[PDB]
DNA sequence: CTCTTTTTTCTCG
DNA sequence: GAGAAACAAAGAGC
């Protein structure tokens, strides 16, 4: 999941749980809970969920007065509302059971988080995972983010996945804004001109906003549209729908990146 | 059988 | 920065 797909779960979830007292917490796979999870059991049975609340790919479950589960569903994170009865599937790992249906979490991976903190510790943490602005308008300022790049000769892919120029790009959406913005991904920041730079501002902008609208690419979340709209993201071998150049895919630290030879001019 | 492929954060040099 | 670890599953190829 990207930003806008878990920003699609957070919805979802504030839609249906939001009231909701947990009556009993169960793990499978208890170690994936990083602050302990039977401490999380003892402190949140019987609270009621408040809220959720998202910061960049992070959900945050707004629990009781004063505690906040922030969840990363980082590579294959799955959440679904179930009956009391529904069976185990078998990368289940984690359950909110509440009166009349049950949160599960599933995982094939394994590599999604729980952690439990207070109110008052949530942004000191995003501070510490050193998050950079939500993709918004009015949060995204474009003279830092220049004066970042100027200063820089990371590449420009991996650069904003770091999650440091700006929030919620992953793979996907940064393939397919560096593609709209007409950048390559191998692009050194110092090297983008201004106008290049304002065009990439609005553009990530731009495809994060319409990919939440469409509620994400692709259990909560999985009805999205976003992936009928991707032009580069696993489209190796089919054509650029500018130019009608092949799409080819290479690799940028490590992984997978998509692009159009001609739009995007190393 | 081996190898490659699919978010975050570490070690290494 | 480069490479890989955390982990599981699927596909290609010998
Ligand atoms: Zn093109």
């Amino acid at each position: 999941p990207e930003l806008p797909e878990v920003e699609t779960v957070r919805r979802e979830l504030e839609k249906r749980i939001v009231g909701q007292k947990i009556i009993s917490i169960e793990a499978t796979y208890p170690r994936m809970v990083l602050t302990g999870f039977e401490q999380l059991k003892k402190e949140l049975t019987g609270k009621t969920i408040q809220g959720i609340s998202r910061r960049g790919k992070y959900l945050i479950f707004e629990i009781g007065d004063d505690f906040r589960l922030i969840s990363h569903l980082r590579m294959e994170g799955k959440y679904r509302l179930a009956t009391l009865d529904a069976p185990r599937e078998k990368h289940d790992h984690l359950t909110m059971k509440f009166a009349d249906g049950q949160l599960i979490y599933a995982d094939v991976r394994k590599f999604g988080t729980w952690e439990l903190i207070s109110t008052d510790q949530v942004l000191p943490y995003f501070l510490k995972k050193k998050i950079g602005p939500e993709p918004t308008y009015e949060d995204f300022d474009e003279k830092l983010f220049r004066e970042k790049l100027r200063k820089s000769t990371k590449k420009i892919k991996p650069y904003l996945l770091e999650q440091t120029l700006v929030a919620g790009l992953g793979n996907i959406y940064v393939d397919e804004v560096l593609w709209l913005a007409k950048i390559h991904p191998e692009k050194e920041t110092n090297q983008l001109i201004e106008s290049s730079i304002h065009l990439l501002h609005d553009s990530i902008i731009e495809i994060l906003q319409k990919a939440i609208k469409l509620g994400g690419s692709s259990a909560l979340g999985s009805t999205g549209k976003m992936q009928n709209e991707l032009q580069v993201y696993g489209k190796t071998g089919e054509k650029c729908s500018r130019c009608g150049a092949e799409i080819q895919k290479i690799k940028v630290a490590g992984r997978g990146t998509h692009f159009c030879p001609v739009c995007q001019q190393k």
